[PDB]
C-alpha cells in the first residue's frame, strides 16, 4: 500500500521556454530521496527525472511496482501538472509512454509466467473524467460500481477491451494518443489493465488492476472550478492514505468521481504513482512550483 | 443435444406477392410434428408458424429451450430462407424477434434466479460471417479459438459487451437492426450471449452460449459460391449431428467458418433450432420448395 512520487522535468521547446534554476540534486539513495531547488524552495519526490531521462528511464524505476499486479496487487500511476508539461507524453508517447510499457513490461511477463503453469487473461478500459462525468474512450450511463467483496469497480455500460494480441494493443494504444496530443487537457484519461489470471496447477486463481491516469491540466466552461475540485481532491485522497494513522482516518473517496473510482486500488494492498511533470522553461516556474507544492505536500 | 426446425410463412407485401398453394396442415402434437403442402409437395418441420402467428407466438415455442443456457447448456438459432423471406425480422424486429425476446426472457429469469442464491454475468458479441470472413457489428484478426476443456470459443480481437443495463441492450439492439434492414443479404450476422452466472450459495459455476444467427439470402462478388458453401455447409452439418450414429460420424465443423465457429454450441449437449422463413406469394413457390426442401432434408 506504499506511495511514491517522482518529478519529471522535460526539454524546453520551440513555441516558448529560458536558463533553468530548477536545480535538480543528485539522487541521494542513502535516504532514499532526491531533492531539487527552484529559485530558493526545496522538494524532494520519490526520484526526479531531469529533461535528460527518458522513458524507459522513467519507465525502468516504475515497472517494479506495475509487476505487481500479476501479484493480485493494483496500482495507480498519476501524471499530474500544469499542461504542456509532459503528462501525456509520460504516458502514452508511443511504444515509450507508461500504459505502452505497462502492456509490453506485463505481456512478457506473462509469456514467462504461462511457461511457470500460470497463464493470465487481460482486458482493459479506457475511459475519461470530463466535469466528474465519465466518458468511454474506446467506444449513456457510466457509473462507478463498487463490490465490496472482491474489492473489484466495474463501470456501468464502459467498454472493456480484451488485450489478446498486440494488433488491438496497437489500436487502442494508437486511438488513445491521438485522443489526448495535439479537451484532453482539462480532463482526466484513465486506461485500466485487469490482470485475471487462474493456473491449472495451483489454481491460484489472480487478480489486479493498473489505472494509468493522465490528470487535467493543474495550469492556472467552469470545468475550472471542476477541475481544481478533481485535482485537489486526489491531494487531500493520496495525502490521507499516506498518512500513518489513516486506517482510522475518514478518506473522502467519493468526494470526487475520480478517487472514488479508483478507491479500491489505492487502499488496502495498493500501489500508488504520483508523476509531477514539470518543465524547466523560467517562463513557468511559477505554476511549476505549484506543483512541485502539489506533490511536495501531497507525499508526507 | 436435440434439433427441431420450424418453417415461418409471413404476410404478403405491397413490393410484391398472388393467392397461396402453401397450405399448412394442422399441428398434430400427437406425432408432434406439423406437415404442409406446396403445390403438391410435402414438408413437416417441429412445428409451422403461418403468416397469422406473430414473433410473441413463434418466441413462446423457442423460449423453452433458450432459457437452458442458463442451465450452461448452449444454444444454436437458425433463420435459413430466400431473402426478404423474413430472417431478420423474426431475429431483430424490434421488442419482438427473437434476440430482443431471448435478451428479455433471459434478463427477467436471471432476476427472478437472483432471489434464489443464483446471481449472472451477461456478455455478448455481435459479428457477422461475410464471405467467410468474420467481421465485428460491434465495433484486423478475428480467428475462431476454440478451447478444447471448457468446450468455450473465442473469437480474437472482437468486441464482447457486456450486457449490463438495458439501456446498451437497447444500442446494441438498435444498432443491430439498423444492420440488417432496409450486404446484410449476403452474409451470416450472429448474436451471442455469453451466461456466466456463479452463486455463493451453492457455488455452481454455470455457462451457457446463444448463438442466434441471421443467415444470409438462401435465394438463387462470387460471395454467392460462398454463401450457398457455407448454407450448404451448415446443412451437412446439421444433417450429420441430427443423425443416429454421429457420435461416432464424422462432422466437418472446420468446412466452414460458422460451423466452425459455433462446433461448441453444435455438440454434446447443445440446443439448435433452424428455423426456415418462407414467403407465402406464389411468385417464390420456386426458391420457397428450396427452402422447405433445405429443412425437410437437413431434419432427418
Ligand atoms: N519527456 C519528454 N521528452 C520530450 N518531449 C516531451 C516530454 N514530455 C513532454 N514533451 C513534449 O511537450 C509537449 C506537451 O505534450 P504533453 O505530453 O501532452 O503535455 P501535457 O500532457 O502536460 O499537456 C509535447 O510536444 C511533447 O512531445
Ligand atoms: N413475421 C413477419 N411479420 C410481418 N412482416 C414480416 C415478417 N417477416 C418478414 N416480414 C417483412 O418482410 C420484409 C423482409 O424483411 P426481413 O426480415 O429482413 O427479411 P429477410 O431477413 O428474409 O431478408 C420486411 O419488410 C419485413 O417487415
Ligand atoms: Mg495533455
Ligand atoms: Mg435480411
Amino acid at each position: 500500500g506504499n506511495i511514491r512520487v517522482y518529478c519529471r522535468i522535460r526539454p524546453a521547446l520551440k513555441n516558448l521556454e529560458d536558463t533553468s534554476l530548477i536545480n535538480v540534486n543528485e539522487f541521494d539513495d542513502n535516504s532514499g530521496v532526491q531533492s531539487m531547488e527552484v529559485t530558493v524552495h526545496e522538494f524532494k519526490f520519490d526520484k526526479i527525472f531531469d529533461q535528460q531521462d527518458t522513458n524507459v528511464d522513467v519507465f525502468k524505476e516504475v515497472g517494479q511496482l506495475v509487476q505487481s499486479s500479476l501479484d493480485g496487487y493494483n496500482v495507480c500511476i498519476f501524471a499530474y501538472g500544469q499542461t504542456g508539461s509532459g503528462k501525456t507524453f509520460t504516458m502514452l508517447n508511443p511504444g515509450d509512454g507508461i500504459i505502452p510499457s505497462t502492456i509490453s513490461h506485463i505481456f512478457n511477463w506473462i509469456n514467462k509466467l504461462k511457461t511457470k503453469g500460470w497463464d493470465y487473461k487481460v482486458n482493459c478500459e479506457f475511459i475519461e473524467i470530463y466535469n466528474e462525468n465519465i466518458v468511454d474512450l474506446l467506444r449513456l450511463k457510466h457509473e462507478i460500481r463498487h463490490d465490496q467483496e472482491t474489492k473489484t469497480t466495474t463501470i456501468t455500460n464502459v467498454t472493456s477491451c480484451k488485450l489478446e494480441s498486440e494488433e488491438m494493443v496497437e489500436i487502442i494504444l494508437k486511438k488513445a494518443n491521438k485522443l489526448r496530443s495535439t479537451h484532453s487537457s482539462r480532463s482526466h484519461s484513465i486506461f485500466i489493465i485487469h490482470l485475471s489470471g487462474s493456473n491449472a496447477k495451483t489454481g491460484a486463481h489472480s487478480y489486479g488492476t493498473l489505472n494509468l491516469v493522465d490528470l487535467a491540466g493543474s495550469a492556472r466552461l467552469r470545468e475550472t472550478q471542476n477541475i481544481n475540485k478533481s485535482l485537489s481532491c486526489l491531494g487531500d485522497v493520496i495525502h490521507a492514505l499516506g498518512q500513518p494513522d489513516s486506517t482510522k482516518r475518514h478518506i473522502p473517496f467519493r468526494n470526487s468521481k475520480l478517487t472514488y473510482l479508483l478507491q479500491y486500488s489505492l487502499t488496502g494492498d495498493s500501489k500508488t504513482l504520483m508523476f509531477v511533470n514539470i518543465s524547466p522553461s523560467s517562463s513557468h516556474i511559477n505554476e511549476t512550483l505549484n506543483s512541485l507544492r502539489f506533490a511536495s505536500k501531497v507525499n508526507s
